[PDB]
């Protein structure tokens, strides 16, 4: 759907980009992104494929060999080719009588799966994180506030989802 | 998106089918050739979330097998959402007429220094389900491997975490 597209950056004035990422089946994703760091201001999110840094392929490499290219590196015009959340998956959830999907979550991450619900009649997955509820980002908000965007949407609730890491 | 299907139990009381309980939910881990399920569409990777009217949310691989074991009748009523862990990659041939991965049983084992796949970010520990539309799940890896070489410079695979 999306062809892996490029992204140049600058180390802050601390030296830091605002990354966390992890190796999963010899591959590189992103695990966390700071707000209002180079990473964020460039786009990279939660779930998002490193495939290159500094036009070098990083397939295979372990977590601390990416985040030490990342410490080497010389803070300006750091390039990436990213592959925008691979893992990432849209399903569709109608709300009951009582105003709900029919599911729990902490931290932003699907626990369980109501009985009789929308949920479970659509076969969402537990442990899977949320990232964006009818088109808004719900990633590093507060479950309160995840909460609250729940309530102020209509009866068609739209999550996109994607295994946790 | 999802889809009701309808299964007849064979010779034996059997759907030819094996499923596997993955993150609360229920999905087809192998499909029998010439089976009910294959008859109906039922491939490696799709999830099932009824059976019978009853959403199978929360049922262990034991309890989903002993439900269809135990089922009323001849006919038996699923609905279905095909493979949610799939996901396409686009790669293209080198000189040498290759993407760059190992494969094993259909499942991708390991990436190529310097390759296609390696560029392109393939993951291990997947299973090829089609190659430029063309099913191969069930396939030995010498009829993959020739799908492969048939294909152009353009190599579209559709892939999913094994299980
Ligand atoms: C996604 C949303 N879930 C919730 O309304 C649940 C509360 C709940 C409602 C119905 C049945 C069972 C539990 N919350 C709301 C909430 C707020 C803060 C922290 C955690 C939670 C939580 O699990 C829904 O399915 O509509
Ligand atoms: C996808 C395809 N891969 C293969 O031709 C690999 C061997 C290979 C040759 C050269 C470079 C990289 C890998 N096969 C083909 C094959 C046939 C039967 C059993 C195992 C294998 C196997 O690993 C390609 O790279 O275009």
């Amino acid at each position: 759907a999306m062809d892996p597209r490029e992204v140049i950056l600058c180390k802050d004035q601390d030296g830091k980009i605002g990354l966390r990422l992890k190796s999963i089946d010899n591959g590189i994703f992103v695990q966390l992104v700071q707000a209002n760091s180079p990473a964020s201001l460039v786009g990279l999110r939660f779930g998002d494929q490193v495939l290159q840094i500094n036009g070098e392929n990083c397939a295979g490499w372990s977590s601390d060999k990416a985040h030490k290219v990342l410490k080497q590196a010389f803070g300006e015009k750091i390039t990436m080719t990213i592959r925008d959340r691979p893992f990432e998956r849209t399903i569709t959830m109608h709300k009951d009588s009582t105003g709900h999907v029919g599911f729990i979550f902490k931290n932003g991450k699907i626990t369980s799966i109501v009985k009789d619900s929308s949920a479970a009649r659509n076969g969402l997955l537990t442990e899977h994180n949320i990232c964006e509820i009818n088109g808004q980002n719900v990633i590093g908000l507060k479950d309160s506030q995840i909460a609250d965007i729940l309530s102020t949407s209509g009866t068609v609730v739209t999550i996109t989802i994607m295994p946790a890491f």
